[PDB]
């Protein structure tokens, strides 16, 4: 009989292949388009912000001597950091897959952005490393917590110790996870307080957006004015060039690409950011 | 007139039409990335990618019955009927496959063979089946995808929208309306092939394709083997199918502890 | 003295007449209007029913033998009953009395169509008698109750058992009494289920119409896709036909009155009927 | 000293008179405007009932006899009672007071239509007594109240009890301090059942007219289909009538008013109504 | 030095004087604006109310003597009484600020107006005081105070005793420190019952209007019909004068300054008028 | 290797300057903006409120004796105090640092209206502190305190003791920490009275707004109609001058700054603003 | 083909367009009330198949014309062998033998031959209100029929001058092979009970029955679908050969 083994016939029949890759899951970039962007041209950048201020503004008794106040300066240093990765392949393959090319650059970029908001978010300001917001962020203050608080509640203490700094929160930023068992809490009764299966709620809490980014840590949150407290200094916008003369390259016919980039993160206000940590 | 009902599968997934004898497709496999921080004149990080050609074959699945050709001819009233219960009955079969496939030998790899297993450590203290559903829609986030639908058994869906809380209220609308079927604004679908206690959740809408080679077509013949002695018919069902996973991680597949 | 005493004048007032006849209480006709109907010819139809089906669908190989599958059929008869009732008067008094064989019949309709819901429903199946629904649906799946479970639970159960027969669940049958005291549920806080204290809700449950007939038992219930399982075929509408001559009626001058149909039950799936017993 | 006491000048002033005499709470009239009215010219009302059906539709058998089914025919009747009363003066204060006539007109009309609604309700059925609603309405069913059934509970029983009988229930009559204390239920929550303290609730209660009026004694209710079951029928209008020559008035020199009213009460069908005892 | 201490230079310049005199909290009157009002001009007021009706009016036989009925009257008389109080000073503060009598004017006609609640409220009514509200009001009905009662549940009560005269309450008076604790309740599971904290609940209480009002004792309450309960009639609205010659007051050189009002409260119908104290 | 460090060459790139000064919280100011304003000229302030007033209007026999009633006037008086405070600095870097000076000035005045908001609330009243709002408050009546109430209750409470001078409260006042937990209250259910986490809470209750002011010591609250309890007086509005020569500075080549204003508080009616402290 | 006599063309034919039909028929008797028995009649079919080899069938066109009438007979052959016994089931017809009524002995004489016997047989068809049609018996027992003399030995039908065909006492005669020997049955069958046929004998071929490409093996299949319906039982008799 004819199957369609290799022994037989079906070496014929050709397996319609499908246009294109499968590009694998993309995480949602969302830290960046959350702080302002600045466009510098330099190597470093200075900044002053008033450090202390000695207020003994008093009621000062008649014909007597006035209260003497005092101010204190500092300038707080930012400076850039490089981030980047190289491939190289081998030209026989990019010759033979035309749009692989157009691929790689679409992954470089993703990969790099990605450990770009790695970096931002935990930047451990250990020499080459980024100073990330938690890390200058303050500790959430242990005093708000009571006798028997939901974690929303927590959050709820924190939106409150940023307007400790006189200035209004943006947003909240937390684990997938973590944010996940919020959304399903449940009152003494049994009903859900965003949910109720019918249908689903969105990602707000408190009038705030709420943007659960696998990128923190298990555990750990952030809450600010992010909008106004701090702002990202692009020196060099994310380039892919590529070299077919890499050194030992034109010998073995192979392109090295490479993507870089040039940042440098700056903290204004650092009371404006909170750090906590979920007990359980 | 015999009438159906909806509580689909097939269109739970994206459809397209084939005319070959299998499917190559390339997926990355291993994507090494190792871009970080680089100190100035130092050397630049390399980061390398792996790709595999994943291919899901056509495979065939059908049924027959042997009938009196007399009875046949004298009533071509039941003969619409007897087809008709043959494309039902393999068409639940379709689903058969889809749900659990042996993905050995000539089964197709079914969703809950392909499907990551559900992280046992999410289900909390004093949860209900809901919370659990609702655990793996997270579940599905894990591969940066929204969840499309759910698939449980019958029996389990029915005990399910029937919950109710300490007041005593349900959960899905009071008994005066009708029960809709949906969970967090995703449509659930019912089926005897699900195993009872077991359940699936993912992004269908675009994580796996259904690619048909032939549609479901009946055909029967008078002559066959026995047939002309016998006075015999042979009706025949068949369908040409052929599953393709494209993003596995999108999958889970776990068990109530109750 | 004379006043309005049957011993005095009291015998030449006559009360004034108050046309019509107050006609007790007529209750609505339903359960027919349920079924399928249909017109026959004969004195019966043998129908067939799918009784077994054996599926055995499954995927197979090239050169490979095909499953085989089998469906077993049950052969069933629908017998055609006759009801009726006839009533002896006086020719006397139809003379007397105009519209009162206009009424007679009118009134012989409903008595007759009493016991066309009375069989329907509750039929013996006994020789003379019809294979009620009753006699003919499957018996609830007591495994389906779970402790804690309502009077509504279990008929929310009943609702998807006929899903195991692949049919659409159609209406809902009950003894007045119980679907009363079922509207009037409460949950464990105090306030009603179906509308409130100040609207009796209509005769809708889970989607589906409920219909209320003394006819159905108390304590019994009957749930299916009664607009597509079973029919009813009708073979001689009601008619009513009298005769003065007959027996010793001529010289009696009396008049006999019949009121008859032929009807006949058919059964096209069981599996999509379900019949349970209320626990108390 | 001169003070406005009456042992000194006090006597020399007068009281403002007011114009107007005070009638008490005139009792809103209820009941009567319910029920169907009608009119007639005669003494007494005959209709006829459908009394006993004696249904006998049943299955029949091969070649064999038919059932025989019977029926019952009464003459209800409905005597024209009379109600009134007469009040006697002195024909002097008549000259003295104008208005006086004018008033004690108004008051008998009111202090007649009041024992009206007293029969209606309460009607002995003692020969001349009228045959009222609560003597002719259909008891209560025990059997129908369940565990832990609120007052209100009841009543939504009750309105079932009509619908028993094939009627459209319309209309609820009880004590207005019943209807109080019912109206003021709580749930095991503590909300009201019929809105909160904010706003009083109507006179609705499932869908169906409430009438509190002070006819109905205390722990009794009535409830039904009034507007059809029974019919009011009106021989004598109420009219007022004087004599100043009626025997003794002339030479005692005073003056007897009179208030009369000839009325007839209908119950076409009793089963749509009842009458039940509160349990305290 | 040369402070602005006392012993220094300081006793040179002259506070800044400011304009106008600082008049304590006014009470809004309420009371007088509530009940009907009107004006005479003779020391007393004779109304007549009808006392008692003897209806008698019944069923009667053909040929038989009517029921008879009779009426009853009594004249009640309504007293003018007087209100008032005087203040002295001495002339040399009158001429030294003359901007003084023209307050103390618009300060006493409050002053007396403010007791004129006082009395129509806890009228005593023993000998020249006025008959107040509270002891003609119609005593409370504690056989309506069920188990388990709120405050408010007890008011509901009283609006109802209203309709025991066959009229309709149109207001509530309470003393505002009770109101507000009823204003402030909640259900057994927290929520307020006037509305959650986000907005104040209005004076409105069972539809109708709530009147706060210090001049109720504590734990004393009122309800009624004003606005056709009782009518308020005037003699001689507020007037003031004063006398330099009054008794000895020349040979002091003082002024006797004298604010009255002619007064008369009559209670039409005191039977839609319910007083009561609360529990707690 | 040409690098960037500093020894190498990283002495070439002059860091990108950061226009202007990063300034610190900028606390909104409430309190000021809350009374009535109006300046003056003097150094002090006289007013003259009603002290006691002895009212004694009673009900009058006839021909009787009136009742005597007195009156009482106090002359409360109000001092002015000042506030200031001075910075010196080096002349050189003025001369340096051109936008200094504006930035001082304007830091100067928020530092001095900081201590103008702390002085007014807890003004300590004795030798030179003004007679801040919660020193003059009149105590909360700790007899206004049910079982079982959450500090929600409280603040509704002290509401009512400001309308025991028939005035309107204002506003409310707290410490924002406080006020935090009061928004975050739950029912004994568990859910929410201000809102769900879904949606945000505004900054009002009973239709009162709220001021939330970290100038009010936490643990303490003040309630009353400020727009008209007490009225601020500004003899001279805060100003800044500058002095070249002041001391030592023409030798020492400083610059001394002076930044004083000149406020005066009186208070009206202190019975119309209440002070407490929580007890949780 | 000139044939013989048929058994089927001794039944009344109709035609009909259905499956089955209900008839009524009679059982007891008595004179003057009679009793019934009511039930149905059910459709079933008859043929056979015919495989042979293609290669010869093309070779002569007017060859298929003989192999096509052969079956026919056969047929017919198979369809009288059914008619007079049969099961009642699926495949198999209502027979004779089940609907009949057993020879009444007790009708005998002393000094009677076989010849005098099948003429007892007929007046048993009186006693079911009808009149006789015709006769059928097994083709050795007829031979010994024609064949017999007196104790002297002459011929009782006479000599072979006189002699039409298949006939006797004035009734038809059809030795059938499908008669068992010594068995024998009589009846009013154009009045008693008749066929109804649905199709009519037609023939249809097939190139396709598992082996026919695969060995150029065409199989001819000659087919028919009709209905016997049963009237009265009395009106039919089966005895056997006592000697």
């Amino acid at each position: 009989s004819l199957g369609s083994d290799a022994d037989s016939a079906g070496s014929l029949i050709q397996p319609m292949q499908i246009p294109g890759i499968i590009m694998p899951g993309l995480r949602r970039l969302t830290i960046r388009d959350l702080l302002a962007q600045g466009r510098t041209s330099s190597n470093a950048l200075e900044y002053v912000r008033e450090e202390v201020f000695t207020n003994n503004a008093d009621v000062v008794a008649e014909k007597a001597l006035y209260p003497e106040s005092d101010i204190t300066f500092s300038k707080q240093t930012a400076n850039v950091k490089t981030i980047a990765h190289w491939v190289q392949a081998s030209r026989q393959v990019m010759d033979d897959a035309p749009m692989l090319q157009s691929y790689i650059n679409n992954r470089l970029m993703y990969g790099l952005a990605l450990k770009e908001e790695g970096q931002l978010l935990n930047g451990d300001g250990t020499g080459d490393n980024l100073e990330g917001l938690n890390k200058v962020a303050t500790a959430y203050d242990t005093s708000l917590n009571a006798t028997g608080d939901t974690r929303a509640d927590i959050i709820a203490h924190a939106i409150y110790q940023v307007t400790e700094s006189e200035f209004s929160a943006s947003g909240i930023v937390l684990n997938p996870r973590d944010w996940h068992n919020i959304a399903l809490l449940k009152d003494n009764e049994g009903r859900y307080i965003f949910g109720g299966p019918q249908a689903f709620t969105s990602n707000i809490m408190w009038g705030l957006p709420v943007v659960p980014t696998k990128a923190q840590a298990a555990g750990t949150f952030t809450v600010g004015g992010f909008d106004m407290a701090s702002q990202v200094w692009d020196r060099m916008d994310a380039t892919v060039e590529v070299s077919r003369e890499d050194r030992d390259n034109f010998v073995k016919n192979m392109l090295t690409i490479l993507c870089e980039e040039r940042l440098a993160l700056a903290h204004y206000r650092p009371t404006a950011i909170i750090k906590g940590t979920f007990s359980s």
